[PDB]
């Protein structure tokens, strides 16, 4: 899986289920464009993204749905949402967790990368 | 002074000086129009960027040129930038400091709201 | 397993391997008694430091050691290690996944804590 | 003032106000010495805990008692407190800031050291 997405709460020490996910790729019209989306599991973790074939170079923006996340657990957050953005396989193909540890006012963002 | 953006660098422990933000706000045909720029102080931090006047409800985004930190450094980094998206919302009066803390491949950001 | 650790390097966005780590469970004197220790793997993980039946209700330190890593990597860094002390097994058992996330000048450290 | 303490909430989004906070300093005799401790103001600081004379070279531990804090606000917490240990080093002149972020089940905190 070259690109795995992982959340966690920081408020109740749980992985964060049922995340939204939006994944965009730049285009040639330097637009961003739809690429995948999905939600994640009970692991807090979201798998099937993309394939090494369609996963091609490009500068991708993973969005994660953090203020929906929240809402439905009674909290007002302040972000809108997540957006991490970054050039991939310029390199190579690699394998990207892209991962983010949310509290309503804060959030953290890791990209572990790892060679196939 | 509503809004101030401060910037820290985990790697050398320190302020990240030299820091190029932006600031946009969704218009009400949907698209970021430019709002505020700057470039972090000795303190890193980023101060006159908007008034009480102009600093209105509505859509924001902050974006740190972080991979040009980085690069700067000579230490590879993973994103293109950090981006901060929130709604401003009046609620009695406030004050918002938007914090990034950097490292190459993490980032961390927290909203500080505050009525003074 | 009811405690494993897993380490991530935010400077190079890769598990952080061979991270000592040692475990101490207070004792009825009030002193931190050894408890478990070991080393992280390629994945930045440390599994099999005690067992359901061993891991008794009770006030947990679990220590990092971040600047014996760092060091072997040519940082300098801030922190001699990261400490996390907590109370485990209260209402029973659970299982406890203790997190660090490792900059030279900064840390977090999150717990996921599930039910089996 | 060579050493300052501030701690900020990630579920509220504020300064982290009347957290205790304890610093300690290692003895010839290896344990940990009372040092100075206080609690955080309402701006989540703390400041006047030793002076330039008082903070010599030495292996120091902070001590925040962020259990307290949570338990205040109702929140269920994971750790007993958040401890920062690292070696003070004379090098040039020098101030240390020590941060911490937290929530619940996590907390990161950052060094900010800088020469006047």
């Amino acid at each position: 899986c070259p690109l795995m997405v992982k959340v966690l709460d920081a408020v109740r020490g749980s992985p964060a289920i049922n995340v939204a996910v939006h994944v965009f790729r730049k285009a040639a019209d330097d637009t961003w464009e739809p690429f995948a989306s999905g939600k994640t599991s009970e692991p807090g973790e979201l798998h099937g993204l993309t394939t090494e074939e369609e996963f091609v170079e490009g500068i991708y923006k993973v969005e994660i749905d953090t203020k929906s996340y929240w809402k439905a657990l009674g909290i007002s957050p302040f972000h809108e949402h997540a957006e991490v953005v970054f050039t991939a396989n310029d390199s190579g193909p690699r394998r990207y967790t892209i991962a983010a540890l949310l509290s309503p006012y804060s959030y953290s963002t890791t990209a572990v990368v790892t060679n196939p």
